[PDB]
């Protein structure tokens, strides 16, 4: 009896940790394999690192963090979700032969996010309009966000902002642009505290950012191993829309609900 375990570990928030536990209970409920979920492991190049070295066995990544990030050099994506997850699917198992399942159905872009007050207040709809305020107002962005070409890198780079900004912790930033220390901030677009803090999101009227699906990542080895996980977690594969996954997310880090419990009633009522 072979009851391997897999570690299904995801980046920071409620909505990776919610991920994870769908991939644990579809894994548990179809395969022989047992999994445990590592919550808020860390960030995008660690979980790919560990990806790569096999100190996780799974994760959720993003089509365009795929292009953008981790592949090298990054290809010239459309903004056509299906072409750039083959783009990323293709050049991932090429690089660094992981095996990248189907893609859920939402979107979660980096959103660059302002308390509508601040929007109505100084006339902000897009991301160009920052430029007529980027000397009066105060930006906290992820380190992430500001590392990345398709973060506040890509802020310079292609609308020429030159923000002012206070690097942050994913966890803290919502609560410095609720109380005012911050007027900006990178949000996820299908966070909760976009809704819950009353933020709108410019639009990006460049289009800086690609696309981004969620699915799962993992090496070929590993589904060479275990072939039956991609029909198991593409049980996923075009579900879930961007109105449900902000509600599990509200359900978990808003009101406290643990993410097995969400995971295991979204399942429940709406996949399976
Ligand atoms: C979904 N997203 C907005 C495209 C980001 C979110 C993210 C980046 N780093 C951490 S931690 N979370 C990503 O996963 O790359």
């Amino acid at each position: 009896m072979e009851k391997e375990n897999l570690i299904i570990a995801g980046k920071i928030g409620p909505e990776p940790e919610i991920l994870a536990n769908m991939y644990k209970l579809l894994i548990e409920e179809n395969t022989s394999m047992t999994a445990t979920v590592k919550p808020n492991f860390g960030t995008t190049s660690f979980l790919y690192e560990a990806l790569k070295k096999g100190d996780i066995d799974i994760y959720p990544e993003f089509t365009g963090t795929v292009t953008e990030s981790l592949l090298q050099p990054s290809p010239k994506v459309s903004h056509e979700p299906e072409q750039v997850y083959q783009v990323a699917r293709d050049g991932i198992a090429k690089q660094d032969h992981l095996a990248y399942l189907k893609p859920m159905s939402y979107q979660n872009t980096y959103a660059v996010a302002v308390p509508k007050k601040i929007a109505q207040e100084y006339g902000l709809k897009t991301i160009s309009d920052l430029k007529k305020v980027e000397g009066q107002l105060k930006a906290g962005f992820t380190l992430e966000f500001n590392d990345r070409e398709d973060g506040n890198k890509g802020l310079q780079s292609m609308y020429g902002l030159n923000l002012n900004v206070a690097t942050m912790q994913p966890a803290l930033r919502y609560q410095a642009i609720h109380s005012g220390d911050i007027q900006i901030t990178d949000a996820y677009s299908t966070d909760a505290e976009l809704e819950r803090y009353d933020l709108q999101v410019l639009e990006d009227d460049k289009q800086l950012f690609p696309p981004y699906q969620g699915a799962p990542l993992m090496k070929e080895a590993l589904l060479k191993k275990h072939p039956e996980l991609e029909r198991v977690l593409n049980t996923l594969a075009g579900k879930i829309t961007e109105s449900q996954m902000s509600q599990l997310n509200y359900q978990v880090g808003v009101e406290g609900k643990s993410a097995k419990q969400v995971a295991k009633e979204f399942l429940q009522e709406q996949v399976c």
